[PDB]
């Protein structure tokens, strides 16, 4: 049923093209000014902030880039919002913004402080998909989330209480939790964590382990490929009229959009643009935990670890200056596409049943048998490719 | 009269044998990998499952054992089962090995959790055979039961109650209760519980009494010597036709049949052969809560203590894996046998006269006199042989 889904959404992202269409008209900037993500960004999060206030606005004079300090009535802009969804809410685009910010930070940072201080072992990253994402996010919000993502919540939902309607939350948060489980005991033992009214050190313990039990069996977590609004509002203005023509968070639409995509962005003296755009690419697709193998694969080029990455982060801060301050072109393409999936793959004490199941299991284990990855011209999923990784390599972990 | 009793039992064994035989001839099964009894348990479930689904089943390839996670048509087992037994039921078939898994649980693990959260004191062990046997169990099935195993289960009956057709239930549930005492108070002091309607704590608080009171005038309970499927599997594979030669479960039979059978066993890196199969050993007899000093000196050998044996189960978990798992040859014979017993042995306020009667009763107290254990040749119960146990022994308490 590609009619409510594919076109429904395609609804909610004319609203983020049309609106970011209509506040580039307030701003009065340029085309040019209306493509720097920078830009963009200040843009998406006046607005967030307004559903739930002024921002940084970059502005191109003769040679160089001025920084702007703007304030819009938080209403204003609440306004401009509707009037471009028809006077709804579109909670979902608003929740859109809200992932493209998620899966840029899931890349752009990494969050040991807090899972340390939770009393998650830091090691633990790949589960974090979405720890930044506000629990205002709504119910395909929290899809998106990784199985520790869960944990550190609960954990401090828990270790602060356990130190009215509130029950109702932790129940469901579980249910959500056990949902991302794809394994007997594991789905089993969620529930014998959610016997507890006030689970102490007993749970606390408990779900830590399942947390470490997905690093070997994974659970399910889909993965939603949110574009920035620049590149949405480009598009509405390009005369695509998604609603009609259908669009996708997990299909060949998010590269193909990406595909044609004018994107600059703000860059530091010694920063390397390479290295930018690959950034930017990988919060495009919720690559930030992927097998840099994979995304290298499909990235069409290196996809460098975290580490060997040139930059600090894609906004600017009020510390930085102008002066010293430049624009690059970010490289967005792809070689290839793939379908964003959710499966993790798979092949007394409920412990027990788990850990025997976590020893049987080798990193070697092929998963998605028989899934490929798609041309770019395969805009059905006819034929699907292969990929061998016999080959110099640069690494798995990002991070 | 050995017609009717003995080979309509036998009748019951072929189909179990057969059934066992065509399941493992779908499973395209090995000779070696027949005798697992794993992959017997598992098979075994399946059916008793379907007739009230899929399963571990481990394979052998070169040097290493292969777990395979597989799932058959729950009617297609059904359609299977009545094949092998003429199109009939057989409810003793399944009720039978619904047994030997009781047997086996009775013995692999201590139900004290459940004991206390009842309210029965977890020290009452010796009384809770059967207590996992499925109350879909048949009228021979309940006959295995002791006199603490029907106690949990009227106490919760009745505490979730006090706290329409139910009623016929629990009288006769008193009945079979009743008819466990082999002792005039006894037998007495059940009635005036089962005079409520709505028994409360006056009731709770009485047979509690009663369940104590058979710790030390014990009664009736049936043991039934229940082998793995396999077992019976392979001896109809052999030529063994037990509704023409006759079989029984507290005769010779069953020891006889153990005296050739292969059955092999996974087997954890650290645990002990030896160990694995005494216990399998003793879920073959219901000797879970024997005198060890018996249990070994018809053994053959040292019958050591649930805490002193290596083994955490026969099952394999799906926590664990197989790269680090081996199997062994389980020993199974014994040396001599012995017909496996029912009765308990013997020597105002109706508990006073039990009170009275529990005190007269020294441990020392001689029962079954003048019975006997019998060599494995002497097939008739012809000679007897009294055990004399003037010895260095190791403990009377499986648990």
């Amino acid at each position: 049923n590609a009619t409510e889904i594919r076109a429904s959404v395609g609804k909610m992202i004319d609203g983020i093209g049309r609106f970011y269409i209509q506040m580039c008209t307030e701003l009065k900037l340029s085309d040019y000014e209306g493509r720097l993500i920078q830009n963009s960004l200040t843009i998406e999060r006046m607005v967030l902030s307004a559903f739930d206030t002024g921002g940084p606005i970059y502005r191109r004079v003769d040679g160089k880039w001025r920084r702007e300090l703007i304030l819009y009535d938080k209403e204003e802009i609440r306004r401009i919002w509707r009037q471009a969804n028809n006077g709804d809410d579109a909670t979902a685009g608003l929740t859109h913004m809200m992932i493209w910010h998620s899966n840029l930070n899931d890349a752009t940072y990494q969050r040991t402080r807090a899972l340390v201080r939770t009393g998650m072992d830091p090691r633990m990253c790949s589960l974090m998909q979405g720890s930044t994402l506000p629990r205002r996010s709504g119910a395909a919000g929290a899809a998106v989330k990784g199985v520790g993502t869960m944990v550190m919540e609960l954990i401090r939902m828990i270790k602060r209480g356990i130190n009215r309607r509130t029950r109702i939350a932790y129940e469901r948060m579980c249910n959500i939790l056990k949902g991302k489980f794809q394994t007997a005991a594991q789905r089993t033992m969620v529930d014998q964590v959610r016997e507890s009214r006030n689970p102490g050190n007993a749970e606390f313990e408990d779900l830590i382990f399942l947390a470490r039990s997905a690093l070997i069996l994974r659970g399910s977590v889909a993965h939603k490929s949110c574009l920035p609004a620049c590149v949405y509002g480009s598009a509405v203005a390009s005369g695509y009229d998604f609603e009609r023509e259908g669009y996708s968070l997990v299909g060949i639409d998010p590269f193909r959009l990406l595909q044609n995509s004018q994107v600059y962005s703000l860059i530091r003296p010694n920063e390397n643009p390479a290295h930018k755009s690959q950034l930017v690419w990988m919060a495009c697709h919720s690559a930030a935990f992927e097998d840099l193998r994979v995304s290298s694969f499909i990235r069409g080029t290196k996809v460098v670890p975290r580490g060997k990455l040139s930059t600090r982060g894609v906004q600017i801060a009020s510390n930085e200056n102008m002066e010293t301050m430049e624009s690059s072109t970010l490289e967005l393409r792809s070689r290839y596409w793939a379908i964003r999936t959710r499966s993790g793959g798979n092949t007394s004490d409920m412990r027990t049943e788990i850990i025997r199941l976590m020893e049987s299991a080798r990193p070697e284990d092929v998963s998605f048998q028989g899934r490929g990855v798609f041309e770019l011209s395969d805009e059905k999923a006819t034929s699907p490719i292969v990929p061998s990784f016999d080959m110099s390599n640069e690494g798995s972990y990002f991070f």
